Parts: structure tokens; sequence; C-alpha cells
């Protein structure tokens, strides 16, 4: 199975969980998408859960999962824009 | 001249300033923790400015400029002691 990281939209801190994703593990889009919700959402992030996905960049939307890609980042988002922000990742060897 | 990141001990959400380092720019190392000291000291870190340099995982001290390697990061301290914390980076491609 593929693992990506997903990010949630405007959140400078959060440095993102990674996710493995298949078929066997998630059976649709939205499935993921609820999956995503559960563990992104909180009081200060996603106020209506996850229902957008963007590339790292915010070029465009992710619709399936056969879009993601192996070892990518993705931002999650309530909204139909992406905050472009710094998302960021750990470098200190000891965590990675 | 050489580049290398900078990060102060203990702050995982800062994410660090990069240096020219050379002679030319630092008379002696003492004059790049003082300017460290500018650069990276605020309100809650480095109580008493930059007086150690830690590699990234805290293994050892740098005590000169010619130990600073290209490209690496490193950890500035008040204190002998080392923070492990999750030093972090960008990734968003469009500012790096």
């Amino acid at each position: 199975a593929k693992k990506v990281r997903f990010y949630r939209n405007g959140d400078r801190y959060f440095k993102g969980i990674v996710y493995a994703v298949s078929s066997d593990r998630f059976r649709s889009f939205d499935a993921l998408l609820a999956d995503l919700t559960r563990s992104l959402s909180d009081n200060i992030n996603l106020p209506q859960g996850v229902r957008y996905i963007y590339t790292i960049d915010g070029s465009r939307k992710i619709g399936s999962m056969d879009e993601l890609e192996e070892g990518e980042s993705y931002v999650c988002s309530s909204d139909n824009f992406f905050d472009d922000v710094e998302y960021t990742k750990n470098v200190n060897p000891n965590w990675s």
C-alpha cells in the first residue's frame, strides 16, 4: 500500500499524518475523507471536515485515490480554496 | 561562502534562518555567536543568547566555523544541554 502525508489547510504548525492508502482499507474516496475528518479536524481546524484535497502547492484538487502519489503531501480543506502557508515537516533525525 | 541553517534550542515552530558563513563575514566564532544572538533571541528564546551550537540531533557541540557543514542544520542554545524537539522546515514548494 501507498503512503502519503496529509496536512490541514492553513495550519503552519501541524506536521501532517501519514496514511497507508489502498482499496482494501478505503472502499471509496468519501470513506477516506471521513477518516481524514476524524484524524485532522479539531476545535480550530476544518470547520466542515475534509471536503477537498489539494496538492502541496494548491495547483489542483485530488478527486480520487488513484491521483494520490506515493510519498507526496496533500492539504485537506473544508473550503474550495487553498491556504498558501508554509506547511512543515520534521528535520530532527531522532524523530524520522 | 558556506550556507547553513540555524535553529534555536527547544523551539519546534521556528523554521531556522540561513546564514552565509565565511572568515570574510565573521572574523571569529564569537562574532558569529553574537550575530546569532541578535537574529535568534527573543522574549521567549535564548535567555542568555547563543553560547553553544549543537548538531541537529544534539550528538555534539560545534566549536569553530570549520566544523560547520554546507547545507546542514544546527541548534543554537544558551544552555549546555540539547532540547530533543522536532525541529521543522517548510515543504511548500511556493516558499523554498
